[PDB]
């Protein structure tokens, strides 16, 4: 009945301790070994490397291979799982939901908070999580973890230790799964193939993100531009504004947001920036600041760096932007 | 019986909705008004506003007012309010709790997520809980939100809307309060004046906080020292670590951190940085990389720009910033 392809990236679900610490040492073969996971009963799972690449410090570079590896493997599988390091799933798992337009299957991406090889490890669980999704009649890009599924370009890891490690951010879950248990948070049906699958791996990476933090000076903003920066994502304040009394923040970006896209996100974890409804966020907004409403860090930072590889032009950039390509922003 | 100052500094506690959006422009007097805040019975509230600041955007110079002003009422007061804007409520609370190192009473912080005029305001529940708070028998430096009362150098604002905003990172909450019952959740015997109060307003305001992204190069460390900054707060991935491979990061890092403070914290919210679990986090410790461990985003900012105030030896920074002055890090 159903093929699956499981593509291995390093992450912790490939480590082991070793006396260096933690070290991405499993080919995918052994992590399936190690965590056993079944590889038929309904299904046959294939599996594959990317090769010379670690995702616990995924790169750029790693997007376009991951993103070309997966777009072949859509004719030969029904489902594609792939095995991630956790702390940047949630930029992979984005990335490539702008990356690969209109996919016509499951494409689950997790890891593990423990190596397969620590007492309680949640990996076993997380692939076993993930391979019961692939199995759904749905088309998408999605996490899998502590037994969730969300969509990818909603996903954050908001923890370093705690096994609940992935949350969706201002958007609902996908479904939960309790075994062969899959219910749908949001209906199934949203989740079918609707157009031809595309590949797109265009981008510009040089996006540098700041925090905004008192006294932080319009300096920054000309030591950036000057290093050869493309765009900006600020990670602001609720309230959406910028300081004009004992500071050139402000005035410095207003100079520069005609040639260079300058994002304002939120340092805030949840509910997004409403650059509205405080005077000083519509001051922000007059001086061509393009919010992020209520994207993850993960999906504005990857979007733009992907909106950047398509145009210079910041109005394309504030289109392309507020475009809702796949629920990753609202309309 | 008791005295208590209410030092009004602007927010969204003293603003209401004009055609212009929120707009800070309450004073003190009538925040208390509108609220309909009782000023008597076991108690004297006095106010004071401090003149032409609004906290809706803090500026580190209003960290310094601030603290010569709370400094100075200790001699007069039980307890001392502080209303103040949610978005940087968590930096004055953390600077507040470096600058006036062991107060004899009570400095409690609040704010509202929505101004008094609006329905459903948040704003007096929260300055009621911080005058039951502050007539407490204890000291140190405190947020009241949401009917919890959190050390200061430990509060973060985790959302933008939600009106439970403020949260203790890696810290217990101190105690909850339902009316005139204030239940500790830790013990109020650990919050006992011990030793005289000391005023220390130096501070070094030029540190650049910086998310870790894939590709971020090494160019942005040149461009922020070339601009002159002082400290690097990076907020990282879980592992801890910095890419060698397809990357300068790292290796630039490595060249600056004998003569600049490079902090290692968490982009994630919960369960702070581990450098030794993982290879790759040895390896950045290795380049004198300074980890944050447990500390907040708003504590470990603050506390490099009071540290770089002192001195501009990093390793005397990196004794700074491990010593745990006030429960805002680990041991």
């Amino acid at each position: 009945m159903k093929k699956l392809l499981i593509i291995g990236t390093g992450g912790t679900i490939a480590s082991a301790k070793t006396e260096q610490g933690y070290k991405s040492v499993l080919k995918i073969d052994e992590i399936l070994k190690l965590a056993k996971i079944k590889l038929e009963n309904g299904y046959k799972i294939d599996s594959t490397n990317i090769m010379n690449i670690d995702s616990t410090l995924i790169h750029p570079e790693d997007w376009e291979i991951i993103a070309k590896e997966v777009f072949k493997a859509l004719d030969d599988y029904d489902g594609i799982i792939i095995t991630h390091g956790t702390d940047t799933l949630a930029y992979t798992a984005s990335m490539l939901s702008f990356m690969i337009k209109n996919p016509n299957k499951p494409i689950v991406l997790t890891g593990s908070m423990l190596p397969i090889t620590e007492n309680g490890s949640d990996a076993p669980r997380n692939i076993r999580t993930a391979i019961k999704f692939a199995m759904e009649d749905v088309a998408g890009v999605f996490v899998a973890f502590m037994d969730k599924i969300m969509l990818g370009c909603r996903t954050s890891k908001v923890r370093t230790l705690g096994l609940n490690a992935f949350m969706s951010i201002n958007y609902p879950d996908v479904a939960y799964v309790k075994g062969e248990k899959i219910l749908y948070n949001i209906p199934k049906e949203k989740f079918q193939p609707n157009g031809s699958p595309e590949l797109d791996t265009k981008y510009e990476p040089r996006v540098v993100v700041l925090r905004v933090t008192p006294g932080l000076g319009g300096e920054i903003i000309d030591a950036v531009l000057d290093a050869g920066y493309k765009g900006i994502v600020l990670e602001g304040y609720g309230a959406g504004g910028l300081p004009y009394r004992k500071s050139n923040l402000l005035s410095k970006i207003k100079e520069i947001t005609p040639k260079i896209p300058v994002i304002m996100t939120t340092q805030a974890l949840y509910d997004g920036v409403d650059m509205r409804k405080y005077e000083v966020g519509r001051k922000a907004l007059e001086t061509g600041i393009i919010p992020a409403k209520d994207m993850t860090k993960e999906a504005t930072i990857t979007k733009l760096m992907w909106a950047l590889g398509h145009t210079k032009d910041v109005e394309k950039i504030r289109e392309i932007m507020h475009t809702n390509y796949v629920n990753e922003i609202k309309s």
